């Protein structure tokens, strides 16, 4: 039980690790989106943890479910959707003016805020000692 519902923005996409993905990413991911084009992409890959729902604030109870405690999602509606039955998850969004709207008004949600390559720097440095391959 430490599975991200990965909620994929069409931004620079992770082709970098997408071959350990199916080693270490499958393991502790579950890919949660609206798209089957990027599911079958991923099923093509070897994901067996793949959900296709087209529904916003019913990944609350997916991920409920699941017992997901993070989640990678530009979501303001869906943020206040998921923090009203679940305060112990951890979502990550890029609106900052809604990030401190949620670490306000919800005490116990961890909600992170996303801008610049600095809050994923210091994110990674949290987290397990993971480099990027320089050309």
């Amino acid at each position: 039980m430490r599975i991200i519902v990965i909620i994929v923005t069409d931004e620079q996409k992770i082709e970098d690790m997408w071959e350990i993905l199916k080693e270490i990413g499958v393991d502790r991911i579950v890919i949660i989106t609206s798209n089957k084009q990027l599911a079958e992409r991923a099923k093509e890959l070897g994901v067996d943890r793949i959900f296709l729902l087209t529904d916003d604030e019913l990944i609350a109870e997916i991920v409920k479910k699941l017992g997901a405690d993070i989640v990678f999602s530009e979501n303001r509606d869906i943020a206040k959707k998921i923090i009203r039955k679940l305060k112990n998850i951890i979502i990550l969004s890029n609106d900052e003016q809604l990030v401190k709207e949620l670490q306000k008004e919800a005490s116990d949600a961890r909600v992170f805020n996303v801008q610049t390559k600095q809050d994923f720097k210091d994110l990674i440095e949290k987290i397990l000692e993971h480099h990027h391959h320089h050309h």
